[PDB]
């Protein structure tokens, strides 16, 4: 399928990496490198609410893989009965004479069991009867159309709240992503290193009148001396405390510029897997919306065409469904690995 075992890799790399981040105020004040900062946008509270978020985020990934997984096997299952059994029942109407298909109608048949064949639907209630048989499918395709759906949402759910988006229940949520870039651009476009410049600069041109007086005098000089003395000690200070707080904002750029790196990775990935799922879904829609077309009055002809039309789908189904499960399989152990 489209969605590969990178894709998942990437994925599980980013949740991870996610975790691996902290969520405590203390945690994100001791990551970040600072207890405090003049900018209202790296403040430490707005910075522990986004890592909260990228928290909870990862947290949801769990649950978003294990809905996929076994919705996967749910559809693979539901496919290969609808396949098997409409397969049959298809050559059965197939083998009797064209002046019974032309004569007779399906509810000629409805009420008697189609020569043995049996379905079994989503709770595990057996159907013998054609009409049973086909009633009991209906159903099971609408549940299943149903099932999809709300994985497709929770597929949907994660992704949007990555990158941003409207999410299913309405709400407007900012994707973590374009977040991160927000505060990496409010790290990247400060005036910290304009004032330790300029404090240097100052401090530089006072050493070198230091520099100079002690180099020609050895008493007014002297005071002079002694106040620059004092006046660059306290810039130094100043120097000195500004130079940390810049040196961890630079380095937080980079590791924010690191979490969007894999940010970008898993986008892909959920794209990818969003759009396999929309896939299977809007092929079981064409399958219930086919079965919709299926009456008693209809010819052995006519219901043979229209139920192959119906049971056509769930093929594609169960193959990508299949698919799903063995790119699981192999990326799970690859990980594992």
């Amino acid at each position: 399928g489209i969605f590969t075992k990178g894709d998942l890799i990437n994925i599980k790399l980013y949740v991870k990496h996610s975790l691996e981040l902290p969520f405590t105020l203390e945690g994100v004040k001791e990551y970040i490198g600072y207890n405090d900062i003049d900018i209202d946008g790296l403040k430490p509270a707005k910075m522990a609410t986004l890592f909260k978020e990228i928290h909870d985020h990862a947290l949801s990934w769990s649950g978003v893989e294990s809905k996929v997984q076994q919705q996967s096997i749910d559809l693979e299952n539901a496919g290969k009965q609808i396949t098997l059994t409409g397969d049959e029942i298809i050559s059965v109407i197939d083998q009797m004479p064209i002046i019974e298909r032309v004569k007779n109608k399906l509810g000629d048949l409805t009420d008697k069991q189609l020569a043995e064949i049996t379905y079994t639907n989503d709770d595990k209630e057996i159907a013998v009867e054609l009409g049973n048989i086909l009633e009991s499918m209906k159903k099971d395709i609408k549940r299943q159309q149903e099932n999809t759906q709300k994985v497709k949402t929770a597929v949907s759910d994660f992704k949007l709240k990555l990158i941003g988006g409207e999410l299913s229940d309405g709400t407007i949520a900012q994707g973590l992503q374009p977040q991160i870039s927000s505060k990496k651009k409010l790290m990247d476009d400060n005036n910290l290193s304009t004032t330790i410049k300029d404090l240097q600069s100052k401090i530089d041109e006072k050493n070198k009148e230091i520099d100079q007086f002690q180099k020609d005098y050895n008493e007014k000089a002297r005071k002079q001396k002694n106040k620059l003395i004092d006046e660059v000690k306290d810039l130094q200070s100043q120097v000195k405390d500004k130079s940390a707080l810049q040196t961890s904002v630079q380095n937080l750029s980079l590791s924010f510029a690191g979490i969007h790196t894999s940010m970008v990775d898993a986008e892909e990935a959920l794209n990818h897997l969003d759009f396999m799922w929309n896939t299977m879904l809007t092929q079981i829609t064409t399958s219930r919306d086919k079965f919709d077309d299926i009456n008693d009055a209809l010819k052995l002809t006519s219901f043979v065409i229209a139920f192959k039309q119906v049971i056509e789908p769930w093929r594609d189904v169960q193959g990508s469904a299949a698919q799903l499960i063995q790119t699981f399989d192999e990326a799970l152990a690859e990980y594992k690995k």
